[PDB]
Order: C-alpha cells, then structure tokens, then sequence
DNA sequence: GACCACGGCGCC
DNA sequence: AAAGGCGCCGTGGTC
C-alpha cells in the first residue's frame, strides 16, 4: 500500500487521473494523482496541480495532454501502458482490459489509476524487453505520434456553422417531400426510419421480393444493395433510396456537428484514438471526422462546411494508390513494382474498363467506384457479388477477378506465404514488424476460416500504410510548428494541414515531401496536394 | 436518463 | 445481401 505523500509528486512520477466524461476536450478534471518510488500524490486542486507536471505518463496519457492543452498548458504525453500493450497485440483497447491482463484494476479513483499506471507499465516494459521491432515502434512511432494527436486534438476545426443550420431547413423540406411521396405509394403512413416496419410494406404488403436476409436475426433485408436490385419493381424503392440519403446526412453531419463547437475555441475537435484497431490505423470519434461526406452532391455541400481560420488555407495531402503501392512491395511483385514506376493509374484504368470509357473523361466519382472494384477484388471479393456490384453477368465477374490477379502473378504467393506464416506463428505483421492476432487460421468451419484468413492477409498491407503514415505524422509536425502551420485531421492516408495564407504553398511542398519520402519502398510513394478555403477545394 | 444489439451506412 | 478497417445513426428493447 503506497505511503500517501504530499502533492508535487517528483519528476518522471506516472499521473492518473479522472475525467467527468471520456472526451477531453470537454470534461472537467474531476481528480489527478500520481505515484513514483512507493508514494502516491494526491492532488489538493486537480486543475492547478496540472502546472506542476513537466509530462503526462500515464494511462491514457494523450488525453490528459489534450486537456492540458485546453487549459493552455504544455504537458505532452510520455510513455503510456495502452501504447506498450497495443504494441504487443492490438486488441488490447481498453483500460480495463489491460489492466486485468498485465496486473491491476481500472478503477475510478486517480490515485490508485496512478498506482495502477506505474506497475503496468513495469510489467509491459517487462514483455517488451527483446521484442527489438516492437519497441522501436514505440519509441519511433506511436510514443512520439501521441504528441501530435495530441497537438490535433486541441487545434480542432473551423466549420461553418450558419452554412449548416440553413442546409438543415433545405433537406428538411425536401426529406418531407421523400416521406409524403413514399407514404402515399405505400397506401398509408409508417415510420420510414423503421427498418422492421418498412420490411412488412415492401415485401408483405406490396409483395416486394425478398432478396437477402440480415446477419445476425435473420430479416429480410431492405439494405441499399436489396433496394438497388429493386428500384425497377417499384417507384416507392427510389424514393426510399433518396429518403435515406438524406436524412443518413442530415442525422449525422449536418444536425449534429454545429452543436458541437467549443466555446472557447470556436472550433470543432475529434479525438484520433491510438489503441483502437486491429491493424494499427488511428479511429476518429466524438465525433468522427474520418468519415465526412464526399461522395453525393449533398455530401460534397457537406463536407465545404469545413473550412480555414480567416487569413490561413487548408492544405488536403492524400497519398495515391496507397495499399497497392505497399503491395508492390511487400509481396516483391515485378509487373506491378513496374505498373508504379511508370506512373500508371489503376483507379482510372478500371474506372476505364468498367465504363467504357477513356482515360481522359474518367471523372472523380468514376475513380471512386473503382476503388470499390479494386479494392474490393483484392481482398476477397466473390465473383456473384461483383457480377452484381458493377451490373455484369456472373460469368464476367470471374474474368476481372482472374485478370486482376493473373496480370499481378507474386500477390498470391505472398498472400499464401502470409498466411503460412500466421499459422505457425499465431499472428501476422506489417513491414515494420506491427503484430496482428489471427487466431481462427485453423478454424475447422471453412466460412470462419476462410474470413480469418480475408483479416489475415490484409493486414500487412493496410497496418503498413498505416505505419507509414503515422511516421509521416511525426516527421512532419516539427517542420509545421517551426513554419507556424498546424496539422489538423488525418484520414487514414490523407492529411488536411491549415497554414497561414503567406506559407501555405511553402508548407504543401514541404508537407508534400516529407509524405513521399517517409520510407523509401521499391517503389515510389507519391501524394497529390491540394490548397483551398474548405475540405472540398482542397482536394482538386 | 442509461445501456445494448441490430441493421444500416458514412469514410478510408 | 452476396468470399478489409472503422464509428454513429434510429429503432427496438431493456433497466
Ligand atoms: O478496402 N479498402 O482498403 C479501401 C476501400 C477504399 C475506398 C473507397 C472509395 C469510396 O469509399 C469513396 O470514393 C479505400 N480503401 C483503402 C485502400 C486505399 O489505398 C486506402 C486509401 O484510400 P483512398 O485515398 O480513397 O484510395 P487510394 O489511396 O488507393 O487512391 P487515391 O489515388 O488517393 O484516389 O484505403
Ligand atoms: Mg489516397
Ligand atoms: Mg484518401
């Protein structure tokens, strides 16, 4: 039982603190403790207490650091045990979970969070000892990137409020026009937003057939790929179609996100979470802005609601052709280590194919459809639901898959070497070593091994781009301060940087530099930048 | 007011 | 719906 000792705790002391809600950004800092050397601090007044800590290290350390930041303080995060037990396997998430496995309990109570912080970390430094890969990992990636998602946290987003609220009383209308439309062509009203109550219109009532049926209870499914193989049988399944458009925009974004500015900073702030996936990518939540609109019209009226602090720029820097340029790599492939060292597109060139068109007039949302196409291919897609995913007969389906493949011949060995491995050994890896689990390789239902094996070998791939960019993150957040520029959002392979107007073509080029050059691969990474007033311009 | 499971769907 | 990774919505049901 630690002596209960006077606060300041001594320099290097593990900090524990408690939060009134999980966001900081918006909690009061109800309790904060720390322990070293047998002791334990407890804090008279948590927010003063802060001033006395030259680093948060700690549990959940990054959130700590964000909240000092709030408060105008510089205490950047240091070691974390959740970083050292992701590390080690990435489906430690949580507090409580890693608590119960490497030695104590998460508990609500600062002091013993403290307590509790200090003995996990000697016990993870402990499993980390030897593991070279990993611990570089740690002090080169993750340590360091938690200052920099720290620094983002903070900075938050400029969104245009007013922009929003008179969009909300547009859809508003026009979603009305949808509801009135689809009730009538029903015969009567419902709760369109009811999944369960719009399964008995569409197939008892209008006798609809029932394509497919959901996972886990068994319903006929009315998801947007049943509807899309229905919009012929019926008027009402296009209106239904354009009602969940809309009101899937304006439930998430459009109404939500304006209630979210903060009063002090006039801007809106996600949390880039660390310990959260299980392929070593960041998650974005409270909310999410990894997952703003883009796609639709209205999505893209959506996402211009993002926008630069008066006198600066946006800076949108996305790396291309991102997973298929690591594959080139890890997998040593020629014919397609060659597709990237002359500067081929195979966005476009399947957005060519699939449309019948040529190269010059495949346009942004052709592009995307083929990332669906390639993308969705080379993880495992199945011929029938390509056939149906792009309007081909079956038969065709199986062409492209075998084409795609056969024209990129070493893939499937090191899909196969991959695999091998990850049942030997009990996980698989990223280039720098980033571990993943995969247990169910040998599962003897072949649909559950054969998904296990889908997690399996893409891993490599996507944890790599992951690793990459995050080294990116932190080689490039020096270079910004020193240029008076900020980092504000990362989307898994996309940067969005804000710069004063006068630098900010300086930083594109810089920022643009540092991404290409993070890690020399056998092939060349290259990132197409974008400068403008809001999310949308920024990128072309 | 809280929680969860589910279907559904936004982005990468 | 049909052979990768996330988080948030409304519904429905529960406590
Ligand atoms: O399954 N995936 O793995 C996947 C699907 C999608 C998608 C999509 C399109 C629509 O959801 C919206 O249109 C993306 N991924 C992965 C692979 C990609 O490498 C990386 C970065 O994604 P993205 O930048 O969009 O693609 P990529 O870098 O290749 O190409 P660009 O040159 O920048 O256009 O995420
Ligand atoms: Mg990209
Ligand atoms: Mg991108």
């Amino acid at each position: 039982a630690l002596e209960e000792a006077p606060w300041p705790p001594p320099e290097g002391a593990f900090v524990g603190f408690v939060l009134s809600r999980k966001e900081p950004m918006w909690a009061d800092l109800l309790a904060l403790a720390a322990a070293r050397g047998g002791r334990v601090h407890r804090a008279p007044e948590p927010y003063k207490a802060l001033r006395d800590l030259k680093e948060a290290r700690g549990l959940l350390a990054k959130d700590l650091s964000v909240l000092a930041l709030r408060e105008g303080l510089g205490l950047p995060p240091g070691d974390d045990p959740m970083l050292l037990a992701y590390l080690l396997d990435p489906s430690n998430t949580t507090p409580e979970g890693v608590a119960r496995r490497y030695g104590g309990e998460w508990t609500e109570e600062a002091g013993e969070r403290a307590a509790l912080s200090e003995r996990l970390f000697a016990n993870l430094w402990g499993r980390l000892e030897g593991e070279e890969r990993l611990l570089w990992l740690y002090r080169e990636v993750e340590r360091p990137l938690s200052a920099v998602l720290a620094h983002m946290e903070a900075t938050g987003v400029r969104l245009d409020v007013a922009y929003l609220r008179a969009l909300s009383l547009e859809v508003a209308e026009e979603i009305a026009r949808l509801e009135a439309e689809v009730f009538r062509l029903a015969g009567h009203p419902f709760n369109l937003n009811s999944r369960d109550q719009l399964e008995r219109v569409l197939f008892d009532e209008l006798g609809l057939p029932a394509i497919g049926k959901t996972e886990k209870t068994g319903k006929r499914s009315t998801s947007a790929a049943v509807l899309e193989a229905l919009r012929e049988a019926h008027p009402i399944v296009e209106k239904i179609l354009q009602y969940r458009e809309l009101t899937k925009l304006k439930s998430t974004y459009i109404d939500p996100l304006p209630d979210l500015i903060h009063p002090r900073t006039g801007r809106l702030h996600t949390r880039f979470n660390q310990t959260a996936t299980a392929t070593g990518r960041l998650s974005s939540s409270d909310p999410n802005l990894q997952n703003i609109p883009v796609r639709t019209p209205l999505g893209q009226r959506i996402r211009r609601a993002f926008i630069a602090e008066e006198g600066w720029l946006l800076v949108a820097l996305d790396y291309s052709q991102i997973e298929l340029r690591v594959l080139a790599h890890l997998s040593g492939d020629e014919n397609l280590i060659r597709v990237f060292q002359e500067g081929r597109d195979i966005h476009t060139e399947t957005a060519s194919w699939m449309f019948g068109v040529p190269r010059e007039a495949v346009d942004p949302l052709m592009r995307r459809a083929a990332k669906t196409i390639n993308f969705g291919v080379l993880y495992g897609m199945s011929a029938h639901r390509l056939s149906q995913e792009l309007a081909i007969p079956y038969e065709e389906a199986q062409a492209f898959i075998e084409r795609y493949f056969q024209s990129f011949p070493k893939v499937r060995a090191w899909i196969e070497k991959t695999l091998e491995e990850g049942r030997r050994r009990g996980y698989v890896e990223t280039l720098f070593g980033r571990r993943r689990y995969v247990p169910d390789l040998e599962a003897r239902v072949k649909s559950v091994r054969e998904a296990a094996e889908r997690m399996a070998f893409n891993m490599p791939v996507q944890g790599t781009a992951a690793d990459l960019m995050k080294l990116a993150m932190v080689k490039l957040f020096p270079r910004l301060e020193e240029m008076g520029a900020r980092m504000l959002l990362q989307v898994h392979d996309e940067l969005v940087l804000e710069a004063p107007k006068e630098r900010a073509e300086a930083v594109a080029r810089l920022a643009k530099e540092v991404m290409e050059g993070v890690y020399p691969l056998a092939v060349p990474l290259e990132v197409e930048v974008g400068i403008g007033e809001d999310w949308l311009s920024a990128k072309e």
